[PDB]
DNA sequence: AGTAATCCCCTTGGCGGTTAAAACGCGGGGGACAGCGCGTACGTGCGTTTAAGCGGTGCTAGAGCTTGCTACGACCAATTGAGCGGCCTCGGCACCGGGATTCTCCA
């Protein structure tokens, strides 16, 4: 999946799409944000264990 | 019926500052501590006598055990109001300041 995740959003970010994605489980989460941080895109983080405020201002 | 995400809550941890409490320096005083002399008060030994301890005899109070039952508490279901959790407020106690009285110490 992350192998081809990782050419997906490469096509897309070439594309100049933008995008969200689900997990049913919040540790994969914490991996794919790894990921993210070791590579150029630019992100944002919400589930069950967001304070509402944080939850508020990263969705606007 | 199980296991994981979601969300409340409450405890631990960090950051900043501010200031009140801990640490540090130093003079001197007076209290700790070793030293001395005496004298009286406690340990010792003896002769005295006192009664505690032992072996023995006698009695009856009352500790200890069984029997019998009925008065009193355990248990349950229905009733209700006394007592708890939540909200409010105002008045008691603290906190400050300032002048008055007290206490301390060197003269």
């Amino acid at each position: 999946k992350l192998a081809k995740l990782d050419e997906l959003l490469r096509e897309l970010k070439e594309g100049g799409h933008r995008v969200l994605l689900y997990f049913q489980m919040t540790r994969m989460i914490d991996l794919m944000e790894e990921y993210l941080t070791y590579r150029n895109y630019k992100y944002c983080r919400l589930d069950g264990s967001t304070k509402l405020e944080d939850r508020r201002d990263t969705v606007a």
